[PDB]
């Protein structure tokens, strides 16, 4: 089942709230690598986390940006790995940060790469531009 | 150049402080992505640079961490797009946020993008575990 329809899959599921389709998508004990930002106590910057720790992360971030959605933009594969590029778009709807909405709209990078084997995302590297989001979201007219 | 090779090339260049390859290997109109945390007054976080602007960027990090080397760990490519995994390694020797250098290692994933025509990088993005490097330094 090819890589590159997994990976379109996944950002597909996300962005309409899919968790059938994200467990199908991706193995259990598949090693997620999540930037530094994601880390907490239990899981300091750079450990990777499994599947239900990487799903509890991207239910947490609904809760802040529930209109949010990654698109892909490029997407690029040789064998199991598959990188794309996306864009996140979305807006400031939920106070966070102690700041109350504004309806201000985000346009952010994010880079991925992911190993798939049959047809499940076994491994997967991300990272998101979180600090021009922020800048972004400080900066109407 | 086949693609994958102009961005095995563009980071051995970057190693060795090797500006006339860097500039062989990046058009110098050549749109680059850079993260917000490579802004500064002139450039808002998410506005593009061309060549001698993310060089500048680059030649200012070597004052901070002189012995800098990114390494590529994965590499992938399918036409003009050459996306890559890498690993920033230094040696904390200048004190930031009021913590001393202490000569430890660090370590941070780096994942970039680049589009490359004619043997010539024209687009890349690039985004590296900030929070990771800070974690490491202490």
């Amino acid at each position: 089942h090819q890589p590159s329809d997994t990976i379109a899959g996944l950002y597909e599921a996300f962005n309409s709230g899919d968790l059938e389709t994200l467990r199908e998508l991706i193995a259990p004990d598949a090693v997620i690598h999540l930037p530094g930002t994601a880390g907490d106590a239990e899981h300091p910057p750079g450990t990777p986390r499994d599947r239900e720790g990487w799903l509890g992360v991207w239910q947490f971030t609904q809760a802040f940006f529930p209109d949010m959605t990654a698109t892909v933009q490029d997407i690029v594969q040789t064998g199991d790995l598959v990188a794309t590029r996306c864009v996140a778009r979305g807006t400031h709807s939920i106070e966070f940060m102690g700041v109350p909405p504004t309806g201000r709209p985000f346009e952010m990078t994010m880079l991925n790469m992911s190993r798939v084997r049959d047809g499940r995302i076994v491994e997967h590297w991300t990272i998101s531009d979180n600090v021009t989001m922020l800048a972004q979201l400080g900066v109407k007219a």
